[PDB]
């Protein structure tokens, strides 16, 4: 579900607006179903307003007068917190088409005219929310980004992969994107990389390796050739690599009592996935020498403030099943709360001492 | 799909009683029958036996006396027609354990003892049939062609393929098998092949191309380098490349009245598959100058003799949905009838004048 922030002065009548908007509920048998957007949750916002706006996907600023110290203040807050918004002129039965043009046009945001008492204009909110809601459109995995025509890309997988005659999706995607850019894609097992580099006669533009063959291959790849991992490529692809890389530095500042949350992007994690639940916590404890308060969070939606509040670092999974939107919604939430958020991929690369090299072609 | 069992024996042996007693073994929960461990089976009574034995998967020779001119003749026929068999001694209530050791051991085939009248030994036929039935196990797609360890394999796909971030299965399979043999797999679009060959600095062991980019790439690939197509690789993989290549020569001898059967290995071909139904017939008519009697056979299971009898050539599909066994059964049936059988892949390569080159690394 999407989280809508409801902002306005005490006099504007937020209660009447929220009740009239709930009258738009379109469910078949303050949360509700509002078309064309799916399920939504209205957040009433009664000095860090950061504690309420932390998981807001978009906001509504309800006005009935000329922009003042309140309007200017919450607009600056929406901009700072990366929250899209629109202005809803309430009580149009008293002031009407006065503030629509003469003011508020300068904010370059949608302006709607409503009357909660007269029951007018609430059938236009759903479409307006849908238009401002952050759609986190797919960004290239390695294509338009790091490739060009005639370049050699070396994709280095492990000695063991997926079922007979098949390949894992990050490998297929990396090959497809390379061919899309008309680059030559050289797929090679870790044992053939040294031979390939030394005899291929074309300088590789990029070498992409599996995170489990990285420590071996870093040695085989000359320093002048760009090298990354599929874990780092995934990190950038669906998350925020810059934030994940900056947030991993928090590992150094971890104290004994400090809370670390292993955050999962799904409720269907395989029992064979012990990298975040078992492996990373043990590596973190050995590296820091801190008896950390390791906690695990797993769900499809957004955590409540109480579940994440005093976390010193969030270590989110790769997000194999998650889209960019859902991953970015979590990133913006931790950015708003100023809580460091990293990846399994960024943590692995950091502790192995290959992060600086792996991010060099991307940053 | 069901298995066909040939029932052979002299007029004096009880073929009728044997067949009726064996049908007594029917194990269906709801002359054809369900015989465990094998699935559905069809018994063929054999009163040029080639016309009855044409689709026989295996055979049973029913005896009650010392091997004669009939036994020796039928055994030679099973060997010539590539039909596995076993001996069944009927009327054991009269002769018993006499012919089991003293004779028939020389044929090195399973020998069973039965009595159709006394109802004894028929519960052992199912397991015996199952043991002699041709399995037709998976043969390598290209792994056997690239002794790898260091060999460069160039996989050349087209400018257009499958959906975004994905690749078609013959491409993924060819890459997987290359990595299985620890080869260096270079995936490249047809526009980059000339550039790859000239700058890659390693001599390719094999170049595999799409059948739609073959006429262009034959020019780009030096004569000393082995080159094949995915169509030719599929032909060998699930069919008989030697028979398909020998049988394509029949195209030259095609007369005006001559019957050509376009044979499909599934009843659900996509409407976008006009290569065998529309394209090949038009190419065949232009090439030969013959007003051929083009017919289409589609299904799973063996065709009846009347449906294929006077066909001068069979042009079978690639069989994407079929297994090696079902295709090989069709190959053996046409070999027995001495009817030429070819592929869409072998026909395309032949008419485009690239067959000799494409089969050179395989034959
Ligand atoms: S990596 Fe995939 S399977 Fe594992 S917890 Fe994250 S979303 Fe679930
Ligand atoms: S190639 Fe595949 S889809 Fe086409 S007729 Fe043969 S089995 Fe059916």
């Amino acid at each position: 579900r999407k989280y809508i922030a409801i902002t306005g002065r005490r006099n504007v009548g937020k209660s009447s607006f929220m009740n009239a908007l709930i009258g738009q509920e379109v469910s078949i048998v303050k949360s509700m179903e509002l078309s064309p957007v799916g399920p939504i949750t209205l957040i009433d916002t009664p000095k860090k307003a950061k504690k309420s706006l932390y998981r807001a996907d978009c906001g509504i600023l309800i006005v009935d007068d000329i922009p003042g110290n309140f309007e200017e203040q919450i607009i600056k807050l929406f901009k700072e917190l990366e929250i899209p918004y629109f202005i809803a002129i309430n009580k149009i039965d008293t002031i009407d088409h006065e503030n629509i043009e003469k003011e508020y046009k300068k904010y370059n945001v949608p302006i709607l005219k409503v009357s909660a008492l007269k029951k007018i204009g609430f059938e236009k909110i759903g479409k307006t929310i849908n238009s401002i809601l952050p759609k986190d459109d797919e960004i290239p995995y390695l294509s338009d980004l790091i490739d060009g025509g005639d370049l050699v890309i070396l994709v280095v997988p492990i000695d063991l992969g997926a079922p007979k005659g098949r390949l894992i999706m990050p490998q297929v995607h990396a090959i497809r994107e390379g061919l899309d850019r008309e680059a030559l894609v050289l797929v090679v097992k870790e044992r053939e990389l040294r031979y390939a580099i030394e005899n291929i006669g074309i300088k590789p533009r990029l070498v992409v390796t599996d995170s489990q063959s990285v420590m071996k291959v870093v040695s085989d790849v000359p320093e002048d050739i760009d090298l990354t991992t599929f874990s780092i490529l995934e990190s950038r692809y669906r998350g925020d690599l810059e934030y994940f890389v900056e947030s991993v530095k928090a590992v150094e500042n971890l104290k004994d009592g400090d809370t670390v949350i292993i955050m999962e992007g799904c409720t269907h994690r395989p029992l064979t996935e012990d990298i975040g639940r078992v492996k990373i916590p043990r590596w973190l404890t050995n590296h820091t020498g801190a008896a950390l308060n390791l906690k695990v969070w797993a769900g499809v939606d957004m955590p409540e403030l109480s579940e994440i509040e005093d976390a010193k670092l969030i270590i989110h999974c790769g997000g194999c099943v998650m889209n960019r939107n859902n991953m970015m919604r979590r990133v913006r939430m931790f950015k708003r709360l100023n809580i460091p958020m990293t990846n399994y991929g960024v943590v692995i690369s950091y502790l192995h001492g290959v992060l600086e090299r792996a991010i060099k072609p991307l940053m």
